[PDB]
């Protein structure tokens, strides 16, 4: 009795196929008639370069577009990233503002950008055969900026995962190792961009899901504060839940395109579609500044105990800034499990999950949401008694459950003023010690596939500025050696509960994977958070 | 009811105290300059006072005791001030020079916590329990110069637009007694309106900042929400965020307000607030004269306006055409909608619960009329109520059936819909090519205690806080007697006991002045201030 489902998988599988069909015959036929293009020059060039030679017209549109095209195609056989080739993207290729600073640039897409007559099914059932009737705001200032968006890219089942499988479309998998997850949500855009399939894309971001997929296919990220971008004609599951923004942001292959993207998307067409985002511009000065900083950072969250190659990384990151004269400071912010278990997952599940779970009736669960649905199923009264019993032996379980129970209106207000106060709480801490910038572990190396669904608890790395809303943005710094893989054979974690030991061996087997580091800033700082980053960049990755 | 009455006893003692000392020193101050023209130092607009203390023409010391002693005068006919701030001559020499508002006193809503002083709201439960830090604002004003120097009266837990308490009593409007200052930013519409302080600052849910300036004959402004810092800010219910409080500024002209503004919004807002966001004020924008594409309306279909609301509209209107502005009929939709289900929704999602914790014991201020009998009303019986009354008053029945406790998933439901309704409206304008959106105002004052009991009339400015829309309002016109006469033909669209008591409350107004109400588009409060500054242009020279 699924077989609505059943339909829709045959139908999302048929279009995904015809897509690609699509993609091939049209690269194809232009290598037909440009076989003398140096198409490794092109792939590789930096975003920078690839912008200023498309600027410059050193290179067309066309040889840019039709080769990342097949790039794109080639990657997706190994990793099965792309959903849908976004078909009317060569009318705005030859209609493509040249005066843009994104002119010739083709962007990749998460899943839930909306784009004029594509499904955005996020892997649900029911947002099959449903096109979006127009491009979303931040695509229309992609397009009237001069880029080229040209493919939607996988998602996990309802984008409540860092993983990325669902029954449409199937599972995405990591580029530089196919038994890891890409992670998630936008496993997709990670593992095109991670590839070489895309220099730019987009994603989004509730507790983790830029940087998360970021970290694991070795790419940077960023997730600015929530409302510094338009959310205007995104697809989500929950509509109305304001407690934990939902952010959205790029991601890229080096720093300094995720800052053109911002420069680029931060400009007076987003701030005419979108009158409520606050006409914020890119404060380049800020960016381009160069002075010490005064650098808060920790190794540990005391929350999810770090794989030794975290710590190696962040420790490294750590020594590397102080050689380069800036000031590290310990610091962490006050209450993190009150953060993480009551704040967080009580603004996200407010309402026990019910609105959520209306999306899943009569369809498919993927393996790598776990059991999330099963326990947001689960009444009130039974959460409550579940969560009693495991109090003692397994507190983290305990506090997690207890808070994902419906509520009051009443109760939600008060939630949200805890919020409000928290945030003030932390900001306070942070000023007592007078940080400019603050540096943190990332969850990493990449976990196996359908992994991640079962070790919620290593999502506070990620979650905690979620919380907080505050830009936190991802670079890679460095990968996994022999001695880290084997350091972890002796990985304890902090509570020991089943998911402390999922993670020990969601991250076996991992020499050679990326792993990375985090970069937080103050509300509304994302231009400072950039230029941390990019320092971050030039000393742990130097070329 | 004991500890109501004692806490009564010591806010009265507290208040005249206060009195004492202002009186005090402004006799101290005067014996020393007895030859220093306080007339024309009271009546320079902000601006030139501001230049004149700047080049250092007249002395922080002469400004500050000169307002401080009109505020001690009109204050005995309007009952405008709850306390004097009696640490701001420490604050008076070290102001800092440069500061945008150096040596400017300004006058504060209660709720604005003040290092020391009580932020009462008239509520017993709040008495002796002073403030232990300033609020951001507050911090700010002081970094850029300024002198807070005076908390004035709110109506009891802020929600409602008269202005009485049973801590501190009843303000009244300094053009005619028995009329009511409106609120709940009342204290300052009296205070500001009466000569007694220059700037002054409020907040505004669902009007604050709009109806005390309105009823009083001065400007005000209700910027985007998160435009300004609300860090520091005493209220009775936190983390409802449906409908945003917004904080703002009031005074006697709109660049007054506009000085303020660009005080407020500079580095140490942002630095002290990281989660406002940093948005400069845009000069550029404010003293822009491109004609402007201004939408308009004369009646929200929903409060039937006064025969002056009208006037002053249609005069205004006209007066911005032959200035060559072009006018565009323009109503937002489902504005019925918008108040009864959405705004009553977003205020009330908890049935008013939160709220009604903040009375327990106290005595229920009688300019509430009855929102606190209806309230402790069990939902069953406000919806079987509602039942009743929907037939013959449905506009009753929607606001009883909205006030009743909900579901955080019901809540999701309502904050999507306001979200919705907000995009649907920039739709609209985007739509007709719209700059800015002129509206009418609610007007002339209401007699006092009539506002707690004519809920309805909120629709002109609550509309504007449920789309989080900068609003501000400028006075246009005066009530003449051919204006109020005709009251006796206004019937209401609905006929409901709202509009009856609105038909009375309205009444008996010759001389009170009237404002009209000046729209932009989120984070555009430059350019509303552009729009208002026009209005005042054009039609109060
Ligand atoms: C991206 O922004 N995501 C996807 C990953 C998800 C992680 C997560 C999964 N399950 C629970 C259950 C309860 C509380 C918090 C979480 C987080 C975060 C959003
Ligand atoms: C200032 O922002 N105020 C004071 C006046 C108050 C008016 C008001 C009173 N009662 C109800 C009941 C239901 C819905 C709306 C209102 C509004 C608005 C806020
Ligand atoms: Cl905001």
């Amino acid at each position: 009795g699924r077989q609505k489902a059943r339909g829709a998988a045959t139908r999302a599988r048929q279009k995904q196929r015809a897509s690609l069909e699509t993609m091939d015959k049209a690269v194809q036929r232009f290598r037909l008639q440009n076989p003398d293009l140096d198409s490794e020059a092109l792939l590789t060039l930096p975003l920078l370069q690839l912008v200023q030679k498309l600027q410059s017209g050193e290179l067309s549109p066309e040889a840019v577009f039709f080769t990342y095209l097949g790039k794109a195609w080639e990657v997706n056989k190994g990793t099965n990233c792309v959903t849908s080739y976004l078909t009317d993207c060569e009318t705005q290729l030859s209609q493509a503002p040249r005066q843009g600073l994104l002119y010739g640039v083709p962007v990749s897409l998460k899943e839930c950008f909306s784009y004029k007559g594509h499904d955005s099914t996020l892997g649900l059932s029911l947002n099959e055969g449903m096109p979006s009737e127009s491009d979303c705001v931040v695509v229309q200032v992609l397009k009237l900026q001069g880029a080229v968006p040209f493919v939607h890219t996988n998602v996990p089942q309802s984008m409540f995962s860092y993983d990325c499988s669902n029954p449409l479309f199937g599972q995405t998998m990591n580029p530089w190792k196919s038994s890891k997850s890409p992670g998630g949500s936008s496993g997709g855009e990670g593992a095109l961009i991670g590839s070489g399939g895309s220099p730019l894309g987009l994603g989004t971001d509730i507790g983790g899901s830029i940087r998360f997929p970021s970290a694991f296919c070795g790419i940077c990220g960023l997730k600015p504060t929530g409302n510094r971008l338009s959310k205007s004609g995104l697809k989500g599951c929950v509509y109305g839940q304001t407690a934990v923004q939902l952010s959205l942001g790029p991601m890229a292959r080096d720093v300094e395109s995720l800052a053109l993207c911002l420069k680029a998307l931060l400009c007076e067409h987003l701030f005419t579609l979108d009158p409520t985002v606050p006409p914020l511009p890119f404060r380049e000065e800020v960016y381009r500044s160069s002075r010490p900083l005064r650098v808060g950072y920790y190794e540990t969250d005391n929350y999810t105990m770090p794989s030794p190659a975290m710590r190696r990384a962040l420790i490294e990151t750590k020594q590397r800034l102080e050689a380069a004269g800036h000031t590290l400071i310990p610091f962490l912010p006050n209450n993190i499990p009150y953060a993480l278990e009551v704040l967080s997952t009580g603004g996200l599940f407010s309402d026990g999950g019910r609105s959520f779970l209306q999306n899943f009736k009569g369809d498919f669960v993927d393996p790598c949401l776990g059991d999330l649905i099963l326990i947001l199923r689960l009444p009130s009264w039974f959460k409550r008694l579940l969560s009693l019993l495991l109090k003692p032996l397994f507190p983290r379980l305990a506090a997690f459950l207890n808070n994902m129970r419906p509520r009051s209106a009443e109760k939600l207000w008060k939630l949200q003023h805890e919020i409000e106060m928290y945030r003030q709480s932390v900001i306070a801490q942070w000023k007592a010690m007078n940080l400019d910038v603050l540096l943190t572990p990332m969850l990493g190396p990449a976990l196996d596939l359908n992994t991640p669904g079962r070790a919620t608890g290593a999502v506070s790395y990620t979650m905690l500025y979620n919380c907080l809303d505050f830009p936190a943005g991802v670079v890679p710094v460095t990968t996994v050696t022999a001695e880290d893989d084997a350091q972890m054979e002796l990985y304890k974690g902090y509570f020991g509960d089943i998911w402390d030991i999922i993670l020990k061996k969601a991250m076996k087997n991992s020499v050679g994977l990326p792993v990375a580091v985090q970069c937080v800033a103050l509300p509304w700082q994302e231009e400072l958070c950039l230029r941390f980053m990019r320092e971050v960049e030039q000393l742990m990755t130097p070329q």
